[PDB]
């Protein structure tokens, strides 16, 4: 009776499934969360009178039906079409290359084509039925303006690290994106992949006349084979065919032989979303969207969430060779690098050492264990990064009558990662060892741990030696090629993400390359930090340029701008 | 009971859903949020009594159906004719050349005839039976009108900066027109593409009268071929066919067996837009729609909202190569150049440098690190543009009792980039490398940074060189042709607007031209200002000309015309 | 008409059975309890008002329907892809080739594999009706959050071995994972397995085209043979098959002869789980979560979570030969080594021995007898870890009047066991000795007991006698390779994990390899301890880095922010 069934138990009539506002993640092309809030205390329609909207949403009847007799021919994975998301993949973007490259269409196209050098035709149809757009007058959803003032009170109190954190989670639960228009509608398509030498043989328009011919008979014969395409063309059209598809999106599930008249009836009450378009995420973040917090540290919050999404186009870029048929190609690379015609030139290393320095001098961990290791060629350790390790313990001490009291320390311990035999090459943590697929090293190798949880594998071993190429990081190049890439003929790989410091490697393996695709690292991309800092409560926000100030009320209800007499009564206290 | 559901309880009969007084953008072809208001407070209906209207809206009767026994011809590209909003487009403007130039109908048959040297062939159902339109007494939307009060009170207090950011965000919500007529029906339309050799062939005649033919057997006759359209001239039509798709607009969904008897029952009820009349954004900011602001106050709020519209166009404005079977075509060119025969001279240059200064001397952030760079051939730096990168910062002070109070100042720098090797050639944030397709140089060349977030790759290196033609600006032009456009034989690409200055540069590479069609430059084309500028809060608005005052009460509550005793009992506290 | 029959009896629709926010076990693909709290005090649906859904649980309509044409071909088992929890396996972790591998669809796929030498191909139909999402607003259930509060309670009064306990009850009850979403659909299956043989042979691309229409055949057609791929392929096809099966998950039941029609119409109302993400279970236990405790106790409550998670993927990981045509392949060896090619050298030891201690001297159990074994060879006893060995005894006194008195006492004993004839080779009494395959010695061996529960079957006895390889424990390795791997043609086994130490040891049988599949080692891996450890009642917990302190009321009712006047108040009773 309030809200939502107030409106169908009046109207009897179902509510539009497609609607925007909602967050976007832009790498794998998923919904992610609500941004907006969409109430119903309207009862509002659709003009025609079949659906429920929100009361902030406005529709635009398409009624738009598209038949393709011509198949499409999509000649490479790297300028991608995504066929539901085009729209808000291909925006204006300093990203736009790494957009959709994790999505499961993706990953199911650049395996098929690398796999067997195929080529990927397509031929659809398409209803377009509504466009379904937000207002620009909008507000936020509440589970989203709470998070957005869980950041703020991080900034305040000075609490960088947790404020950073809090904001990666806010990607992770909203994504980097937030769709503000949607097409409803429904898609029928089929997805062959064809030989790469079937294509040069005139050609390309006997080719796709009969794969559209042969998505009709597809979807209005049955599994009876009274097909109408079979000529001379076919018989060798079915023989290059490495992979066929027919995938519904929306309406009623397909099956072989259901007309397309009869396809086309159960649209209605089945509607998706078939394309959309948004605006980044931080965009949403602003003095209008958020009214009660100062002008300023909106501005900063915004910031932080920008960082956030920037880290996590960064962490998930894979630059490498492109070029299928040269060799060193790199599978895993979703970027091209230009190194497709690179000469390799072999050099070797002596070593790699570390050296562990604590700041607090600790009786009680002994931290020095398992972080310092030495040079197993030199005997000791003879620079990458330069991080802080910290650790939390517990004291507990008691005193007979018994009652007791705990305290909580922070050991601090810092570590030098250095660089100037056998291989390997490496495996860390999270990753595996693609020599083994195993994480561990191969029979003749002991691992060298060169990081908090990374190893690299190092000893009749030259039947599994690969070459090197240096290591870098986000502020440190490599001589080898004060430069981020890797010499020629090689390909790079991340290494422990530490801190938000992405360190690679370089190596010509090989067997590093080749295997699955790689899922997608998502954030947090630091472990939660252990809350050394204090809370300094902030009392006055202001700005020398407009000489405006926001002072907000004790006990912290509410920001309030401010008056030059409240000022100084309060900058007494202050200063 | 209130509004749309009080007319359709009473009256059991549909709201009509193809209704004027929207915004439109006209570049995109796409509907762009309400600008006027429609209520629905006197159950008006049309006089045939289908469709309840809203009370400002008159329909006029056309019930007009038309059918096309001969497809059109539809000769290149540059004189496109949309089919849906056809008058809209081809209106008396400045821009007539860039309208509809980035919608999903034109990105299509630019593609389709370029691709394989194709000419289109379009022949439609038409059906036409509203001509909806609006009175000249009218109000406008409660939410457009709130966004114009508020580009109002930032040219009040003298903050330039944010109210032309304001108006940016009113042209990406509500779009560069307003639609005054539409045109409620439903077309069905069959497009094909046929090989340019197959017209010069009494052809025309022939042609288009089969493909007329073929069409009406496409839509009566079911998908098992039963057609009467096969003779000797389709067997020669049939093979020089490159595409081919038949799209329905309004109605039931088109399926090939539906009669033309069948889908003319089901366009009732399914009525959308096939054309559309309008006007510019800024004619409906005038002081009959704002009665309460000032005269000249909005004259003021028209010009800002203009000057936005025409930044819309220019960048997305493409001069370059079009005739498609001349050399150096520019296939991202959508204007004209006259360029076409163009006779290029190679001609180098050193390098390219930067200097940075900055007005207010920090200790804190430290601009001059990664904003100036000198040239690598010469060893320091040795005009285009000269603007000022300005970056807020943040101060955080304690005193130990903890109270505290944060302060955020403006850290001006100011940058100047300069021309007078190896390519290349460039890439920016929003765009990437075509030389590479990857936002990277190639193998032996670093990037040179000649702005805020643009890289120029420059060092075996001979086989990725791509010759130089230039820069220029929207102020400076280029002396190699004080002029705006390329030498021969060069196209110009955009790169890095800064501030709403489009800064190009000239190329003769043939791979920065080719690959997929730029999508529609959005705006705002700057980031949100740091708000650097106090509030000048204006009481009295007056013109000489007229000798009229304007005078707003305390507090800030309605504005009112004034009285010579109360002008200079308020001059007296203004002067 | 509380809570789900409320809603039911209002709306007259079903639930939706498919839902986030339970736990779940990476290692064996099950369900494993419920983590977050789903109440129905709304009424919520679906927006398609198909599904009754809880309050905090979001849907995304997918409706997508996927028909593939060809099989795939699955390589090996050891990139093995569930197809029913393909993302939460191979999610970003450091135990990633252990996850799923001992579910019962791993189990069979491992077992059929190499039984005769076969490789799987796939081939399925797939409906994805809708993904069932979490907000990030989200409750624990009541059950989880009371398990939590008593490990806290355990770590409090420094009772660190029944915390430990009770962390790994956790992980009994409610698995390694928390699914967060959730693909709720219908899936048809159908795996064959076809000998390798027939791979190598334009060969893959004819076959999997044909077990695609070979699975269309069984489900269209009826029993009775009325197929039409029955061709020259198939008969080689049909022969190389060795083993086939059709599993449906979700919808009606399967039979060969229900039509592909006819299964998607059975598939609303019975939608099950076809894939799910999620995040792993220590991921939950942070400070918003549980607010009602202290900021650095429930750290330390996700510490032991985590290190209890951590124990149950390494006591399941089995490092061995993976290699099937190689020599020494370790069928129980889901983990690869490294050591195929692995040269064996043959070496004995004479004995092995131990020594037991008591610390406290007992006159009631005598725990020097069955605990203490000498050489047989040497005579007397002449390490691998080193605990103690505790037990329960129970005094009873009385005095005659009679009333009585019992103290349980616990009994401290503490062993050695140590290394440095004829095989054997060993039984523990969880595991078996696979000489026998009985938990006994073959002929002519006696047991010679090196733990608790472990023998070792040492002596006409050549017939049965295996290699020696060494023995490793958790801290201390082995120089036969002070490193954990065997030598090179030896395999490794677990014997008697024994308070948390996994001590192993190698052999080359032959006849310890090959059998059945090990069933997942569940927890808890420790007996439940003796309480011997007295409650040290905390009252103070504080931190010295954020110089907060939370106090609890008397008596232990609920923990509470400190203030300075407080704290030095209670730290007088304390200190
Ligand atoms: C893949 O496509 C090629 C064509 O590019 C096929 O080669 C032709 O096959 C037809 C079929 O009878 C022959 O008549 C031609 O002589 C072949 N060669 C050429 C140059 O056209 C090839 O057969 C296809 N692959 C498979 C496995 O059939
Ligand atoms: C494209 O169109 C040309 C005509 O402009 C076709 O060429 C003719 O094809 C017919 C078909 O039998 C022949 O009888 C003529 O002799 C051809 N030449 C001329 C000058 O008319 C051409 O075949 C078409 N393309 C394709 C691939 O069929
Ligand atoms: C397993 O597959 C092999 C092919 O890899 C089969 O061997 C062929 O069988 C066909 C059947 O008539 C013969 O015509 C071929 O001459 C055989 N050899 C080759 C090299 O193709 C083998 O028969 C299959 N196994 C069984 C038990 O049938
Ligand atoms: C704020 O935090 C930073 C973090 O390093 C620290 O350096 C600075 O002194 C802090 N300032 C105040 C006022 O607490
Ligand atoms: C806590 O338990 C450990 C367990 O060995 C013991 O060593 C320590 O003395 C105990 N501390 C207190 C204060 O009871
Ligand atoms: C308990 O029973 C045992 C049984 O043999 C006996 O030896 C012992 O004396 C009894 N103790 C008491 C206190 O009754």
């Amino acid at each position: 009776e309030v809200g939502v069934q107030k409106c169908k138990n009046a109207l009897k009539l179902p509510v539009l499934e497609v609607l925007p506002g909602g967050g976007w993640d832009n790498l794998r092309n998923v919904d992610m969360g609500r941004v907006m809030e969409l109430t119903y205390s309207n009862c509002r329609t659709t003009e025609d009178g079949q659906y429920i909207i929100p009361d902030e949403i406005f529709t635009i009847p398409q009624k738009q039906s598209n038949l393709e007799m011509n198949s499409e021919i999509l000649e490479s994975w790297a300028n991608y079409q995504s066929s539901t998301s085009y729209s808000i993949n291909t925006e204006l973007s300093l990203f736009s290359k790494v957009n959709g490259k994790f999505s499961t269409e993706f990953q199911r196209m650049k395996t098929l084509q690398v796999k067997d050098q195929a080529i990927t035709t397509r031929v659809q149809v398409r209803n377009l039925v509504y466009t379904v757009k937000i207002n620009p007058t909008l507000e936020l959803s509440s589970g989203f303006r709470k998070e957005l003032l869980d950041i703020s009170d991080r900034l305040e109190n000075n609490q960088t690290r947790m404020a950073t954190y809090l904001a990666e989670l806010l990607v992770l639960n909203y994504g980097t994106h937030v769709t503000t228009s949607v097409d409803a509608g429904a898609a029928l398509i089929q997805e062959d992949h064809l030989r790469a030498s079937f294509l040069q043989d005139s050609s390309r328009s006997a080719v796709t006349a009969s794969a559209g011919l042969a998505f009709q008979n597809t979807v209005n014969f049955k599994f009876e084979e009274n097909y109408t395409s079979q000529n001379v063309l076919t018989k060798s059209y079915l023989s290059n065919r490495t992979n066929s598809r027919v995938q519904s999106i929306g309406g009623v599930p397909f099956y072989p032989g259901i007309t397309l008249q009869a396809w086309q009836q159960g649209i209605t009450n089945h509607l998706v979303a078939i394309d959309r378009s948004g605006l980044p995420l931080h965009f949403f973040i602003n003095p209008n969207m958020l009214p009660d917090l100062p002008g300023p540290l909106v501005k900063k919050v915004s910031k932080t969430v920008e960082t956030a999404v920037k880290r996590y186009y960064t962490f998930n870029t894979y630059p490498g060779c492109t070029d299928l048929n040269s060799p060193n190609f790199n599978f895993q690379a979703n970027t091209d690098d230009g190194s497709c015609e690179g000469k390799m030139t072999n050099f070797s290393f002596g070593g790699v050492y570390q050296e562990c320095t604590q700041l607090s001098g600790n009786r009680d961990v002994l931290l020095c264990q398992k972080l310092e290791q030495k040079n197993p060629l030199t005997g000791d350790f003879s620079h990458l990064l330069s991080q802080i390790h910290e650790e939390g313990y517990n004291h507990l001490e008691c005193h007979r009558k018994t009652v007791c009291e705990d305290v909580f320390q922070v050991a601090k311990a810092e570590f030098r990662a250095f660089w100037c035999l056998l291989f390997g090459g490496l495996f860390s943590s999270k990753s595996i060892n693609p020599m083994t697929n195993a994480q561990s090293c191969p029979a003749g190798y002991f691992p060298l741990r060169l990081f908090e949880n990374l190893k690299v594998c190092v000893s009749l071993g030259s039947r599994f030696a690969v070459p090197f190429g240096g290591f870098f990081s986000c502020t440190v190049g490599n001589p080898l090629v004060s430069l981020k890439k890797c010499p020629g003929g090689f390909s790079q790989h991340p290494a422990l993400i530490s801190d938000g410091c992405q360190v690679s490697y370089c190596v010509k393996s090989g067997l590093f390359t080749g295997g699955s695709l790689p899922p997608a690292r998502l954030p947090p991309f630091t472990r939660p930090p252990l809350m050394s800092q204090a809370a300094t409560n902030t009392v006055i926000v202001t700005n020398s340029e407009n000489a405006r100030s926001w002072i907000k009320d004790s006990q912290t209800h509410q920001w309030r701008l401010g008056e030059p007499i409240e000022l100084r009564r309060a900058m007494n206290v202050i200063h």
